[PDB]
């Protein structure tokens, strides 16, 4: 009785989260004012959404992140101190310009990637608008790819996951701990090691990373298991398939070595030091692509010259930063090999630990106790 009403909640939930039939318009609406920001900031802007409301794993509360690009634009260009200095004028006025428009609490931040935030003066969405961030275009187009194999049960558990993760603080960027990003892959590797995903063996761009062709290849060929086809009209029965693949992923992390292991959609469990390997070899890659471009930059651009050794030299530092393999947690961006959830400090190994002890504890062994409003709760700690 107490799991088939925590199933019927969780995924009422689920259900009350969903975009309302209007939404795709209400974004598209936005990313039309967002690019007549950016209009007026840079030359030939484009305005590219990604994240949840790409991958479609949103709630009506979700941020719209969006990559901003202009003419010229090159993402190897990063580092290069006289375009990086060029970025943050474009990124000044693309502020300026979002205040004009009308664009709420606008604020400019110079970080680890130069970034304007703001609140949408119309419907009140945040956003998140980035140079270039090509990474996160390509792997929202893969999780929506995703997604799509059968959006309510990807979606529900995904969304479950989130949920659980945002009100207990397992995702909580701003604090310390995971990503929205970092925490659905770590699911979905789940669903990999479960058969109910396929395994990204064999990614194929230019610099070893997962393309979203290699991604839309694979989830052709991939099939659910037949049961999965009686869950599309009986929100019990899926409920009941997406409570079992939750406590499959509340018990895969709570035993994971990651101490050997990584995160990863396309080896999973590969082992720390295979993946230095792998970073090593990806670095190289973007590495001398890197220096060829900044070259013809510069052969351009004769005073912004010559190349300098010192700056190449701390980009290709801060690529190597993003990816860490001896880090506390191993969570392989797969379109980039970023170390996505690099970022969770040692100290913090703890907290989630016991939280995914803790989920697990709930979902299996106190099953017969289970109270939605009980797992699913704010969770001051970190
Ligand atoms: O470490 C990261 C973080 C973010 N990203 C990229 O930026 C996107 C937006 O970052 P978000 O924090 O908004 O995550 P999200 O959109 O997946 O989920 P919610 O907002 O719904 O919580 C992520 O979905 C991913 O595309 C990364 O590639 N790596
Ligand atoms: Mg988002």
């Amino acid at each position: 009785v107490a799991k088939r009403e925590f199933i019927r909640g969780m995924m009422a939930h689920y259900r009350a989260s969903l975009p309302p039939p209007e939404h795709s318009v209400v974004i598209h609406e936005l990313q039309k004012r967002v690019l007549d920001i950016g209009m007026l900031a840079v030359n030939k802007a484009h305005v590219e959404l990604f994240g949840s409301h790409v991958s479609g794993f949103c709630t009506p509360h979700s941020d719209a992140d969006i990559s901003l690009t202009y003419r010229n634009f090159s993402p190897w260009l990063q580092g290069m101190e006289r375009v990086d200095e060029q970025n943050n004028k474009r990124m000044t006025r693309f502020g300026k310009e979002a205040s004009a428009m009308g664009m709420e609490d606008v604020r400019y931040i110079r970080a680890r990637i130069p970034v304007v935030q703001f609140t949408d003066g119309v419907t009140g969405i945040h956003c998140d608008v980035s140079i270039g961030n090509i990474g996160g275009v390509e792997n929202s187009k893969i999780l929506c790819a995703i997604r799509q194999v059968f959006p309510d049960f990807y979606g529900a558990y995904i969304h479950l996951v989130k949920a659980w993760g945002k009100a207990r603080e397992v995702i909580a960027p701003e604090r310390s701990t995971f990503n929205s990003f970092t925490v659905t892959t770590m699911a979905l590797m789940v669903l990999q090691e479960l058969g109910l995903l396929p395994v990204f063996s064999k990614p194929t761009g230019e610099f070893g990373e997962l393309t979203v062709a290699d991604a839309e290849m694979l989830l052709q060929e991939f099939k659910l298991p037949p049961i999965y086809d009686s869950l599309h009209d009986d929100d019990e029965k899926l409920g009941e398939a997406v409570f079992f693949c939750l406590q499959r992923f509340a018990e895969y992390y709570a035993k994971y070595d990651f101490s050997a292991g990584t995160v990863s959609l396309i080896h999973p469990r590969r082992h720390r030091t295979v993946y230095e390997r792998v970073v090593r070899r990806h670095l190289e890659l973007l590495g001398s692509r890197k220096r060829l471009e900044w070259e013809k930059h510069i052969a351009e651009h004769k005073e912004d010259g010559p190349l300098d050794e010192n700056d190449f030299s701390a980009s290709m530092q801060n690529e190597t930063t993003q990816r860490p393999s001896n880090s506390p947690y191993v969570v392989e961006d797969f379109v980039n090999y970023v170390n996505c959830g690099r970022r969770v400090q040692a100290s913090r190994v703890r907290h989630i630990q016991q939280e995914f002890n803790r989920l697990r504890e709930m979902l299996i062994d106190k099953e017969s106790e289970l109270k939605f409003d009980e797992v699913f709760r704010e969770s001051d700690t970190v």
